[PDB]
């Protein structure tokens, strides 16, 4: 029987197929003389970043411009952006221009590194944004979308603003229950085991391993929290955490087999409890609650992980949702 997500399971199979058939989708191009490039911001492996300007009105905006791309790949990014314009914490595509080849334009945001950020984040600024990503999460989820790369460098938050976007959309898919999707996507310290050892037939859920991956950083100051030197290496960094026992335990319930290459590598492992990566650095950012949150995160099993509203109604994020209210 193949997996399939707790929630959401159904959302695209009740739209038109013009919803979810990105590859058919007609792009409405803009005219590339309407925007105008500033300053770079930074570079990627599929494309160039820069800050920009709206010419005919001066107003700033984030220019991406996609290098070499397929037709159904660029398709998929302007469909899903597209899809989910408006929702919470979202990043907002305004335009798509080209000469070829294309150009996507976005709204600006002015953010700080995650690397100079997150060492200064305090107890609450790490449940606040943690809080304002998952609104994201649930928001594209219950769009029928999964993101796939949910890592820091996705996540713009501008500190003085408390803003928070959701960004770069490039390897979301659409979920359908039954589909088995590809398991090169998301970054390597934020894979999912599902990735990790071939489990296609993913979910949202996979977002949720991510996330508990930047949560553990974050919290215990160790970044990347699982930091292996390639994608076998990687799971062999989670296993030494979580243990090998319910490794097996998974791998077992999904019918997996590892290969002999990679089942030597994992070899045999206990648990590490969650407190063990305690330390005097980071003894202020790690509580009772933090730790069976991430607990509830870093599951081998993806239908065990909670899903971003369950993360949501997590007594580790009661203040903010409080503080909310008003």
């Amino acid at each position: 029987m193949m997996s399939k997500a707790r929630v959401y399971t159904e959302v695209n199979v009740i739209r038109p197929k013009d919803y979810w058939d990105y590859e058919s989708l007609i792009v409405q191009w803009g005219e590339q003389d309407d925007y105008e490039v500033v300053r770079k911001v930074g570079r990627g492996k599929y494309s160039e970043v820069f800050e920009g300007i709206n010419v005919n009105s001066k107003e700033k905006c984030i220019i991406k411009i996609l290098k070499p791309v397929k037709k159904k790949k660029i398709r998929r990014e302007i469909k899903i952006l597209q899809n989910l314009c408006g929702g919470p914490n979202i990043v907002k595509l305004l335009d798509v221009v080209r000469d070829q080849t294309p150009s996507l334009i976005f709204e600006y945001v002015n953010s700080t590194d995650f690397k100079v950020l997150y060492p200064t984040l305090t107890d609450y600024d790490i449940r606040y944004y943690i809080y304002e990503l998952l609104k994201a999460l649930d928001f594209c989820h219950s769009q029928g979308i999964m993101h796939r790369d949910v890592k820091p460098h996705n996540v713009m938050i501008d500190h003085e603003l408390r803003k928070l976007r959701l960004i770069d959309w490039g390897l979301a898919e659409f979920y359908h229950p039954g589909k088995e999707y590809n398991v090169r996507v998301a970054s390597r310290y934020f894979k999912g085991p599902e990735l990790l050892v071939d489990l296609q037939d993913y979910d949202y859920s996979l977002d949720m391993w991510s996330l508990g991956c930047m949560f553990a950083g974050m919290i215990f100051r160790k970044e990347p929290f699982f930091y292996g030197h390639d994608n076998q290496d990687q799971l062999v960094k989670i296993a030494k955490v979580l243990g090998t026992d319910e490794l097996n335990a998974y791998l077992n319930k999904y019918q997996l087999e590892l290969d002999p290459q990679l089942e030597a590598l994992v070899g045999r492992h206990s648990r590490k409890p969650w407190s063990k990566f305690i330390n005097a650095d980071n003894q202020h950012l790690v509580s009772p609650e933090a730790i069976d949150f991430l607990d509830k995160l870093l599951r081998y099993d993806h239908q065990d992980r909670l899903t971003a509203k369950e993360a949501m109604a997590h007594a580790y994020f009661a203040q903010v949702r409080a503080a909310e209210t008003s």
